[PDB]
């Protein structure tokens, strides 16, 4: 539930999807377990800084308003989507989040 | 892992989806422990078959060549979607599909 996650703070961050979503859950359940510290939050209001991921790629999506972590597409647009968590190596600061998995 | 779903087969196909991950959860919970009867499958393409579900709405979504289902927005489009599980109450003509969670 209480998760502090590197959140992007770089202009432009290089970053990376996975085309099924049978990879996703593979690669995703090795991140949550190690808090993420290989994802970077980024807010639905700066979506262009992200270079690497196709509208097609998965990413782990976050809505709500207390967030829902789930896997989608990065291209999808539910209502509250909030933002994403999407595997980067840019710099970030950490920010404390309330998430539901 | 071998799932009869109900293939809509109607000119037009009154339906809907849920608009947050939370409450589709929900839902599709009680429709898969109830083999689908409720939900219709929508090859992909026929999407403008839909009346009642926006991009936004969460449906089940299938993926695969042997299919994976999952809760995504009717309009996200990763790549090998073939179609959606809808809840719809369309005529319809039953159908052989291989599925896993």
């Amino acid at each position: 539930n209480q998760l502090t996650l590197a959140v992007a703070s770089d202009q432009e961050i290089s970053a990376h999807g996975y085309p099924t979503m049978s990879d996703a859950v593979e690669h995703f359940s090795s991140s949550a377990s190690h808090g993420f510290k290989d994802c970077r939050f980024v807010a639905f209001g700066l979506q262009d800084i992200v270079i690497g991921v196709e509208p097609s790629d998965f990413v782990v999506a976050l809505e709500g308003d207390i967030l829902t972590a789930y896997i989608a597409t990065f291209g999808a647009r539910p209502r509250c989507l909030r933002g994403w968590l999407i595997p980067s190596n840019s710099n970030y600061v950490l920010e404390e989040f309330q998430v539901i998995f």
